[PDB]
């Protein structure tokens, strides 16, 4: 049935302790709800976590929109979810919000078919499982929080790297000796040089210690540096700024650049999440899902996605784990580490 | 719901003449209709229609692994559908059954979940149009059956080539002046060097004519004969037999091969065509759909393919029209030479 | 001296008429002035036009964010310009308000200095010269509206074109008849295939019209259909969209894909605009400069740029030309056609 | 206002001993210094110092060319600045004194503007550090230099190699074990094969000691084999003696040749200095500037070049810190390692 | 025997009218006469030809350094002579006196030997013909120049173009009409851009005049558009300006540039142009040898390395043909537009 509504609505999360990531500290997740009423007085629901830092975005800015957005799908049947979808593309500029209108959509178009939205995608998986995240702060900190984390009974463990590559080289050897068991996932969030990189790598690889995935270790622009880091260090190495839309993959699989992709909704919607797994199952290339500030109900876009598809080997999908005090409104099992679908 | 079983059947339907490609001419099409039936009863349909110089099949040896489809699939809930379709992706030996079983899958599910397989797959569209072939045959009979295209209402004209370059060219010189209006899709189905593909393309163009999509003048296996022709001549080049996995369509853009990739299911089953509209949309590749020799039931399953995905600018679904007389099959209005969208 | 307030403010401006592009029409310019105000008294002036079409940009969106650009730049002398356009650079989802701040930036530093814009940017020329623009819309309006220019004074005529390759043609060739001496810029805003785009070319070509420059024929995100049109028509084929950012010049000269490069300040900013103007002048680039929606205000951020480097061959700063009836609010002098520099 | 006289005198700088690297030793630094009087009576002033090695200039042809000079830019306006810049980039014959007169021009502009070079350009830093350099000498000369200029508070070493790669490895790796805590660049002029270059790296990083920045180890045209260095080396790699023009620098970019640039005013003038730093900045390299046997007046350039446009990773200007007896006549501040821009 | 002294003094030399190319005119021929001196009283001699436009070079420049060359080769004898070219390689900055005092050594080698420079240099000629060079002038003036040309007897026509395209195009045509015969060399010195270079090519080729050496349409640095000329248009295309080193010609080759290259000895020196012959006898290059401004006895330089090498399809040695009434001081025969060895 068709779309009579689209409401924008400003919602603030906060973080437990604040968020320290290269070149950006964070206590709070600033979001914009997205919900979609249907002539049948189905509502749909996605969530828009903006990215200054990788998409440009602004919060004010994504709800000084509301009104183009409403007029936009206004009076388009959900079941021409398609059509919905190409001209959401045009919001390139917004592209969390692109992704929230996408997911409430198939929210909404999922239950005027009496199913899910895992199901409408494949249906794949029934359950998926997230690594959670040490952020930068001292040495000391950082090991105790990696214990933590493993303590948790995480088995990925994501370390933040990127600002000090002599600590950072300390930091992930003395993590790795406090959790033996436990896969890794680094990410420098563009920090480094490519050389230094490349160090990063060799420095811990000589302590015997495996990278299940180095991501994106330099700058968004910096394909050939990418391809450098790939060609000349032990470990996979994943794009994630350097693969926003679906475009920047066929450029990354051209060019050789990368072993991984870290797909986020925020910065792809679902329109280019879909061609970006398409492409990468043709192509070679293995998959990680990733978040921005996402609460539960925006996490529950990314669960649903990769329990449909199916697609991917990592899932860091933990934002909604770091915040204070939070009432659950996911359409999915959370259950320690994993996720699982509802029966219903 | 879960499959309880699966039935292939050999299905004969007789041409109303003779239809000559290059090396090749037939007079009846042997399909092997699949039916998945569910535990809730709910019965779904599908259609190989095999290709022995394109995918090298045999209509028998799709009959004879009857058994172990059915084991392959029998217990999975159609909701589950990407497991099914990543089973029957390894049917590659059998690509005209893997397409009828993946298809019979979505026309099952639809049927539990109330819809149609166009709205699972998008809903892009309302209506497309087909062309319609115009076989190898004497320069006046060419003549005769294209007018015959033209006074049926088409107004896309595909005009077989490949086997005689001086006739070839005559021929579409001569059809050129007796459709007036019409747009050309010239197939030569492997038949030209990559030199005598530029001289027909070039001599056609010097008479004024323009060909919309030039189709796989080349073998299969000659991509950089593929690249040699669209750098070389004026109109879009298509690839048929060089892309029959989103593997081939993946090489066919890294190497700048073609303008566009004639997408059929007979070739891709369901799961490969999905990837290649994703990776076309990426790539500015353009896309056409087409046939092998599909009754009107088999090519629904590329009506609603099309229809889903809004993807090609092109339609070449005219199989069951070359057929004599059948009891209409499809899930789908046949308007002249538009398909539209039933109500359902 | 610093920084001590930044207003932004909305200003509308009616066309004559309106304004038809490859998939846009348009009938008012809803633009975003920056006024930045020094602890001496200095005011500078910018102006954001922003592009939904090329830059994602919404102006309520811009307006949104007047307290956070505010709060970035605040407090920073102007003499510092590096300092406030490193910054400003964040600002890559708002390039139009990128592009104001920079140049109002510049503005306000020229007046402590006692000079002007263009010679804080070297003050390579005195005098510019622009085109004016032919929208779509009939053959006959088209023709009418580029003899309404010819008679005008404008030596060089910009005609768009881009949603019907055989009117396009014709509307070029009967142009071309009426203007006997003008020079033609072609802007096909992204609408032709590259087959499409190269026939255009050699249509034309073959009537024994020149180009001067045939700009973005296909898709932003199709560098290598740029690249195929480059070398397969005979007219220098400039990027637009597919021009935005100072990285994406770099793309274009490694691939060698374009002859031009169309600079726009409500693209690039003046940050990447200078490193474009670089970029060009070491890699045997030529360049023009457009424009967006700018009113009098705005353009005088192009025509100093322009003045200040020198660095284009041809300039189409039209857009304040084509608004109906304004106080004239620019830093320069308008003389028919022409730019000239002020006294000050 | 308009310049009325350029004057060149040849000015003598003894050192305090002679400074040895590859293929060269000196005692002197033979310069010419650029007087360009302006209409108003501001004078402005800059320094070329040749180089026979890097430019292929000699002393006495640079005087030789006064007349031509003066004649070239007489009557001009400083204001123009990007005229002169562009007449003087036809001095590619002698590119030092292409780069006194450029900043004789800005220093001239600056002080009728009531500011300074370092604000013309940008203001983006307000200090910055430079290294000092260890001549070629015996492995014994070399350490007690080296450790001379880290008791002397430098923190990043600059060390001559290349004559002997065997010296070459024993000297750097003593030079580390007495300098804990110093960064390290080392400048290898040309002498070296790629294969040496690489064992070089090698030797040196087996030891656990790391090159912050390994110039220009093979020979100025041996572009291949700067890449081949980069490619299988663990430290940046930097060109010098390859980078003297802007269009040299987009081929190093082209060819993914290198890591960082060593840009210096005495190869490019301030016009391909400018060029070379957007391009940098374009393309993820990073930068050093350097120096040859400026005096403190030339040294002057740089440091206004590398405080205006911040551009700078390391800066290696100390060819004014290696003569005997010299009073000071830059417009900055000495203090020590660090230099810093005048309140005036 | 051994070098005693080494001269240079400037010789004036005055044209019969302007000589006019794209970017120059000049009147006057200023060069410098090499003479060394050997201890057996043997005496050779050669000329330096400067040129700033290709160079940087300036006359005076030339001058001031005639004590440096004489430290650099005074006390070696000339039967080492490889070792004088090794020396005088490192005279890059002064390429024209390089090749002067080059050819002073082997014009002194020969005596002592009792032969002639071409024997030294493999006397593969008795015997070569030269072009004569039109001008820039109008249209009227360049036809009667082309005619005078032809009626004194040459059968090649060197004619020159760059700075109006049109009138070129026009001149070129008139040209061909009134010296039915002969066989064209046009040069543009670099005054095209690479789409007007192809078009000016095109548009001479539909009148069916051929072009035998289509030299340097665009400028020095821009080897791209150098290929894309050369891939582009009918006639054979030949770098100049971009043909300065041996390193030049290596490039060119590796990216299949051009089809010729026009070796100057004072562009390349004696060392040099051996590469470069060598070179493209290796590569499929075919060779022209032209000139600056050369008199009779610069022009000797090139007539023994032409009658040596016979390595050239054309020759352009026309200077000396320019200049106004000289005393004959070469050391060949000049018969008409034919050069022939001396008996000595
Ligand atoms: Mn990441
Ligand atoms: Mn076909
Ligand atoms: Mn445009
Ligand atoms: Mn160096
Ligand atoms: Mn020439």
């Amino acid at each position: 049935s068709r779309i009579v509504n689209v409401k924008l609505s400003l919602k603030r999360y906060e973080y437990e302790k604040p968020f320290h990531i290269t070149g950006s500290v964070s206590s709070e997740s600033r979001n914009v709800e997205v919900e979609i009423v249907l002539e049948s007085g189905v509502k749909g629901y996605g969530e828009a976590s903006p990215s200054f830092r990788v998409n440009g975005e602004r919060v004010e800015a994504l709800l000084a929109i509301e009104n183009a957005v409403r007029e936009m799908i206004t009076g388009i049947d959900v079941r021409n979810y398609a059509r919905i979808f190409e001209i959401t593309d045009r919001l390139f500029g917004f592209p969390s919000l692109k992704a929230a209108v996408q997911f409430a959509t198939l929210d909404a178009l999922s239950q005027e078919l009496g199913t899910q939205v895992c199901y409408l995608l494949g249906g794949k998986r029934d359950e998926i499982e997230t690594d959670k995240t040490v952020g930068i702060d001292t040495v000391e900190n950082r090991v105790k929080e990696a214990k933590k984390i493993f303590e948790e009974g995480f088995r990925v463990i994501k370390i933040k790297v990127g600002e000090n590559l002599k600590e950072d080289i300390e930091a992930v050897e003395e993590i790795a000796k406090v959790t033996r068991g436990a896969k890794y996932i680094v990410d420098a969030n563009m920090g480094y040089t490519q050389k230094e990189a490349v160090e990063f790598a060799r420095a811990v690889y000589q302590k015997g210690i495996d990278i299940a995935v180095y991501e994106q270790p330099v700058r968004r622009e910096d394909i050939e540096g990418l391809k450098f880091v790939r060609f000349h260090s032990p470990f996979p190495v994943a794009a994630d700024e350097s693969a926003r839309t679906k475009f920047d993959v066929m450029r990354l699989v051209k060019e050789e650049a990368v072993d991984y992709v870290n797909i986020k909704l925020m910065k792809s919607g679902i329109s280019d999440a879909l061609a970006i797994v398409e492409i990468a199952e043709s192509s070679g290339l293995k998959l990680m899902i990733g978040c921005m500030g996402e609460s539960s109900l925006g996490i529950n876009q990314s669960v649903h996605f990769a329990l449909g598809t199916g697609a991917f080997e990592f899932h860091d999908l933990d934002s909604h784990l770091m915040l204070k005090e939070e009432v659950f409104r996911g359409k999915f099992i959370q259950d320690g580490p994993r996720m699982r679908v509802k029966d219903q």
